């Protein structure tokens, strides 16, 4: 909508006080206009008609329980966009600053979120399994890193192409929560999931197997289940960028960490150079090797951990 830009304050989904980006005319709707060409956040009302109304507030203040998601989602998106503006010098998931549209409220009862090949959809969870999943940054950055993916290298959503699809959407998720340093950890949805019981999360990328997630290429999924395991064998990717990232011993293979910013840069240039929709697990260590190669030289420490981290899990 066509209005004036402010500044409303509300609460997230845990609990925590933020500052929003707000359009006024009339009412205050959760439209942010200081980023592309916008972000905007939609209420699904527990339907599943997308993408249900623009957010509108009476008083630009959002403290009820029902704006809770909402906040976040809009908060968080904001937050992904300026990661991938700041570290990566692209605008929005197109690179040409589109508005980055998001519903919540999504169902009644429904334990998950996804970008639907336009938009992010968020549910508000059962209560028991996840609360609404826009609480969680790394939840919220692993739905529109789909985006940038279906944009640039179009990973395909089936078998060894879709589990690189599922890692890149959880290694760039876990990257903004440590950029927005959000307590941030190397786990997938511990802030959203199962709010009874502490200290787990949906997904391992330090320990995959912690969940029965394979680390090794030996243990890969190879049924049709989840689209052939593209969350399940996404584990073996993960542990890898791990390694990278933060080193260690793996399968007695020993691995030199280099970093998170480091990590980023290597993936976002395989992602965006030199990954195809039908890559598989051997085209993305190619892919990653020749990306170190670029950015740091055929004999650098950095192709050397890329390299040691892969042949860790098994990828040749
Ligand atoms: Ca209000
Ligand atoms: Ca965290
Ligand atoms: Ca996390
Ligand atoms: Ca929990
Ligand atoms: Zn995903």
């Amino acid at each position: 909508i066509t209005g004036t830009s402010t500044v409303g304050v509300g609460r997230g989904v845990l609990g925590d006080q933020k500052n929003i980006n707000t359009t006024y005319s009339t009412y205050y709707y959760l439209q942010d206009n200081t980023r592309g060409n916008g972000i905007f956040t939609y209420d699904a009302k527990y339907r599943t008609t997308l993408p249900g109304s623009l957010w509108a507030d009476a008083d630009n203040q959002f403290f009820a329980s029902y704006d809770a998601p909402a906040v976040d989602a809009h908060y968080y998106a904001g937050v992904t966009y300026d990661y991938y503006k700041n570290v990566h010098n692209r605008l929005s998931y197109d690179g040409n600053n589109a508005a980055i549209r998001s519903s919540v409220h999504y169902s009644q009862g429904y334990n998950n979120a996804f970008w639907n090949g336009s938009q992010m959809v968020y549910g508000d969870g059962d209560g028991q399994t996840f609360i609404p999943l826009s609480g969680g940054i790394d939840v919220v950055a692993h739905e529109l890193t789909h985006a940038v993916t279906d944009y640039t290298a179009g990973l395909i959503y089936q078998n060894e192409s879709g589990a690189i699809n599922e890692a890149i959407s959880d290694i760039f998720g876990t990257l903004v929560e440590f950029y927005a340093n959000k307590n941030p950890d190397w786990e997938i949805g511990e802030d959203v999931y199962t709010p009874g019981i502490s200290g787990d999360s949906l997904r391992s990328m330090s320990d995959p197997a912690k969940y029965g997630d394979p680390d090794h290429y030996s243990k890969r999924y190879t049924g049709t289940q989840d689209n052939g395991g593209v969350h399940i064998n996404s584990g073996i990717i993960n542990k890898a960028a791990y390694l990278i990232s933060q080193g260690g011993t793996h399968y007695g293979v020993s691995v030199v960490g280099i970093g998170r910013d480091k990590l980023g840069k290597i993936f976002y240039r395989a992602l965006t150079q030199y990954l195809t929709p039908t890559s598989n697990f051997s085209q993305l260590r190619a892919a990653a090797v020749q990306s170190a190669t670029d950015l740091y030289g055929s004999t650098s420490q950095e192709v050397a951990s890329v390299k040691q981290a892969f042949d860790a899990v098994g990828v040749k």
